[PDB]
Order: C-alpha cells, then sequence, then structure tokens
C-alpha cells in the first residue's frame, strides 16, 4: 500500500 | 493499491 | 501504491 494522504 | 485517507 | 486521499 501507498502512504497515507496528508491531513 | 493507494494508501489510506489522511488524518 | 499512490498516496491516499487527503483527510
Amino acid at each position: 500500500p501507498g502512504p497515507p494522504g496528508p491531513p
């Protein structure tokens, strides 16, 4: 999986 | 796959 | 994978 999105 | 929704 | 969506 990719990284989380930003806030 | 895409990363998760951000904070 | 790509970054997730913005939170």
